[PDB]
């Protein structure tokens, strides 16, 4: 009984900006870590960012550091991904996922239908 729903994608010019949302519902208290991952057609899933909701620790893929920022709003039970200075290489479907621990990518779960980001 946890569900995550992604929104906020769109088409933007190179250098532009989007804010994605990951809106959670259900008994989400166990799901202390949240990630955003992306998948482009014919490529493998890439984790772009993660956050510990309890401690505020963050992770970023090297190629998004300085461009993307993950944050949370607990009243809205939402995690956001600010994407600034977007690049063609960022084009993909974006999903969010959550887990009780931060040891294995495989344990992250509960992604929704994703949201498309296109940079051109």
């Amino acid at each position: 009984e946890v569900q995550l729903v992604e929104s906020g994608g769109g088409s933007v010019q190179p250098g532009g900006s989007l804010r994605l949302s990951c809106t959670a519902s259900g008994y989400t208290f166990s799901q202390e870590f949240v990630i955003w991952f992306r998948q482009a057609p014919g490529k493998e899933r890439e984790i772009v960012s993660g956050i510990s909701l309890r401690k505020g620790w963050t992770y970023y893929a090297d190629s998004v550091k300085g461009r993307f920022t993950i944050s949370q709003d607990n009243a809205k039970n939402t995690v956001y991904l600010q994407m600034n200075n977007l690049k063609p290489e960022d084009t993909a479907m974006y999903y969010c996922a959550a887990a009780p621990t931060a040891t294995h990518a495989l344990y992250f779960d509960y992604w929704g239908q994703g949201t498309q980001v296109t940079v051109s």
